[PDB]
């Protein structure tokens, strides 16, 4: 599996009960999110590990047709089967590197 970025980003998940978004594998804090190409199938991942302590947070498929929602210029948004996603970027630029790989991903699926 191949990195095709690397972005820093608060992930978040949405508690659809709750109506609020919680940080997602609980502590609040900033990730390194990646885009993981797996060649041998052309499937996609994002993976994110908290800067601090490198606890995987995230770790979700990119499906073919992925609606993927540039809510703000530093907040992007994707829904699965079963939950909502969040990434607060750290910056305008991050947000730009995320949403070009995402946005390629889409394209070449
Ligand atoms: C129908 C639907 O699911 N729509 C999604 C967006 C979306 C569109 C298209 C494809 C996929 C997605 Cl996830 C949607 O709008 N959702 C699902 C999570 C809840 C939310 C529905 C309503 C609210 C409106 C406010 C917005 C939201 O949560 N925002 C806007 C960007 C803003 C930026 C940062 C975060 C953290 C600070 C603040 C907060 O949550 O207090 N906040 C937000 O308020 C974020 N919201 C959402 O993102």
């Amino acid at each position: 599996e191949q990195s095709i970025c690397q972005a820093r980003a608060a992930v978040m998940v949405y508690d659809d009960a709750n109506k609020k978004w919680v940080p997602a594998g609980g502590s609040t804090g900033f990730s390194r999110v990646h885009i993981y190409h797996h060649t041998g199938n052309n499937t996609f991942r994002v993976v994110g590990r908290k800067i601090q302590d490198h606890q995987v947070v995230i770790n979700c498929a990119i499906p073919k047709g992925l609606k993927y929602n540039q809510a703000t210029q530093t907040f992007h948004q994707w829904r699965d089967a079963r939950q909502v996603y969040g990434l607060n970027f750290g910056s305008k630029e991050d947000a730009n590197v995320f949403a070009s790989a995402m946005m390629h991903a889409l394209e070449v699926l």
